[PDB]
């Protein structure tokens, strides 16, 4: 018996329209940001505007979600064991909200941070594929849902993206917010790196299960 591609939360079809409009919406926004436009230099590495929904053009298809447990069918470290656990059995089918909290941008990868609740971290996995980002942060820190990556960039990135931000925050190394959106207040943490912290935040529908492609 093989595993899924990924675990994970998948979104219903209303709340990930929901949210794929946001993030949309964010990356118009910033764009178009003074203080955004003044350090494209910072962003892109090689020779006006640059259109930040072009910009990151790979989109996840389908429904957004919010990953777990990558298994590669059983082929990745920690599968096996993570999808033995009697809590991502028992919460296999179960509807879960995801509170959103940010969005964010990187040279590489546009995204959405995701705060999971006690229980959702239950199902957050536990192993040696951790990355090294992940250290001096709670666990489940992690979590997010990717709304685009540049061309050769793969969506796996955007966690360690939505980290590297993360780690900024800890010191506090994203200060005081530049400017303002709409819907929140913009953060410039340098070299390329954008938060978005939403002034309410973003409630999701999803649906634990397994993806196989």
């Amino acid at each position: 018996d093989f595993l899924p591609l990924y675990f994970g939360w998948f979104l219903t079809k209303k709340s990930s329209e929901t949210l794929r409009k946001a993030g949309q919406v964010f990356l118009e926004e910033l764009g178009n940001h003074k203080a955004f436009k003044k350090e494209l230099r910072h962003f892109i590495s090689g020779d006006e505007k640059l259109e930040l929904v072009s910009y990151f053009g790979k989109r996840p298809p389908g429904v957004l979600h919010c990953t777990t447990k990558f298994c590669d069918y059983g082929k990745a470290a920690g599968a096996e064991e993570y999808a033995q656990q009697e809590v991502v059995k028992r919460s296999y089918g179960k509807a879960f909200k995801l509170s959103i909290s940010a969005l964010f941008v990187t040279p590489k990868t546009a995204g959405a941070q995701v705060v999971l609740t006690d229980q959702e971290l239950q199902l957050w996995p536990s192993d040696l594929d951790k990355p090294s980002a992940s250290e001096g942060l709670p666990p489940g820190s992690r979590a997010h849902v990717t709304l685009g990556c540049a061309a050769d960039i793969q969506p796996v990135q955007t966690g360690l993206d939505l980290l590297d931000i993360l780690q900024q925050v800890k010191g506090g190394s994203q200060g005081e917010a530049v400017g303002e959106l709409p819907r929140g207040k913009l953060y410039s943490l340098g070299k390329g790196r954008w938060m978005l912290s939403l002034t309410k935040k973003m409630e999701v529908k999803a649906i634990f299960t397994g993806y196989y492609g």
